């Protein structure tokens, strides 16, 4: 099964940081954990280093060289090189995401209470479509600059 994650400012704007939410990322570190990871070329050069603990899949026409992740040319190839796993993740960025979204039917979203100024977005989805299964929401404190609410969706209908 395929899963987005991802953090959106308001506006669904997406980064690659406008805010620091160490909270945030032990969020994602804690449900990307032991699973694949699908991400394009640009998010893998702002990550810059293989997240550890998960296979790192990189979807891009055009490979680099690294040889420390797993380099692939479509979204099928990309879910083949996953095999026979409970979960897949896909961790952006924009394309990436809109290209995975009708493929998911789970998703991990941060809402962080930001306005900020980037031009990339995470894909629209139809809320009628999904059913919120968790959310928290948790205040901003001396390690985490904004507040932000972790929400995950279940697919429940598909356009
Ligand atoms: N929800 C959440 N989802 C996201 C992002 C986010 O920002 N938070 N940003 C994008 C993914 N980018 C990264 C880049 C680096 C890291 C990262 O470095 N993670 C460490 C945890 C950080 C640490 O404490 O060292 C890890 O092992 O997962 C996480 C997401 C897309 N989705
Ligand atoms: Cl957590
Ligand atoms: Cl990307
Ligand atoms: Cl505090
Ligand atoms: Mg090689
Ligand atoms: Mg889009
Ligand atoms: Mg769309
Ligand atoms: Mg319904």
């Amino acid at each position: 099964m395929i899963s987005l994650i991802a953090a959106l400012a308001v506006d669904r704007v997406i980064g690659m940081m406008p805010w620091n939410l160490p909270a945030d990322l032990a969020w994602f570190k804690r449900n990307t954990l032991n699973k694949p990871v699908i991400m394009g070329r640009h998010t893998w050069e702002s990550i810059g280093r293989p997240l550890p603990g998960r296979k790192n899949i990189i979807l891009s026409s055009q490979p680099g060289t690294d040889d420390r992740v797993t380099w692939v040319k479509s979204v099928d190839e990309a879910i083949a090189a996953c095999g026979d796993v409970p979960e897949i993740m896909v961790i952006g960025g924009g394309r990436v995401y809109e290209q995975f979204l009708p493929k998911a039917q789970k998703l991990y979203l941060t809402h962080i209470d930001a306005e900020v100024e980037g031009d990339t977005h995470f894909p629209d989805y139809e809320p009628d479509d999904w059913e919120s299964v968790f959310s928290e929401f948790h205040d901003a404190d001396a390690q985490n600059s904004h507040s932000y609410c972790f929400e995950i969706l279940e697919r429940r209908h598909h356009h």
